[PDB]
């Protein structure tokens, strides 16, 4: 139903909210929820771990089956799997892990995947354990994505930094 509420306009197609993406997915019933995945689709922490836990491991079992056919995703790549109880679809996107020296230029590639979907509930890509500056990631999102993005940021302090950087 894509019943988004309380999202702040950043650009005509990028909105942001201080919220837990799992709780958003349950309220919003989005067509697409984006996971911040790794190449092995192993949902062991951060957004991925949260989304998987909210599916009671339905997402991890489906992810294992895909990886059985595909082998690992490429950095900057994506796949579309079931959203289970969270969404119609989950778009698993692999941003670069800058801690492992993966090129930050692949962040644009990662966000380009969003352009295959009209409306998405998403996190910022390559933030947290992937080591990219989250405000940088928001700039790449805004520059790259032309479809409608509703970004969920869990931490209030980071949310206020992002909004201050973007609008002040
Ligand atoms: C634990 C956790 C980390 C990041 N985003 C969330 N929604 C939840």
């Amino acid at each position: 139903v894509n019943s988004f509420s309380g999202y702040l306009k950043l650009t005509d197609n990028v909105y942001i909210k201080n919220a837990d993406i799992v709780e958003e997915a349950k309220k919003v019933k989005p067509t697409v929820v984006v996971n911040a995945a790794n190449v092995y689709l192993k949902h062991g922490g951060g957004v991925a771990g949260a989304l998987n836990k909210a599916t009671n491991n339905a997402m991890q079992v489906e992810s294992d089956d895909y990886i059985a056919t595909n082998g690992p995703l490429k950095v900057g790549g994506s796949c579309v799997l079931s959203g289970h109880n969270l969404a119609k679809h989950c778009l698993h996107v692999v941003g670069p892990n800058v801690n492992k020296g993966e090129d930050i230029q692949l962040l644009k590639s990662a966000y380009e995947n969003f352009n295959q979907h009209e409306v998405l509930l998403a996190p910022l890509l390559s933030a947290g354990i992937f080591g990219a500056d989250p405000i940088h990631s928001l700039r790449v999102c805004v520059d790259t994505v032309r479809t409608n993005v509703y970004l969920a940021v869990f931490d209030k302090n980071l949310y206020d930094k992002l909004v201050s950087s973007f609008l002040e």
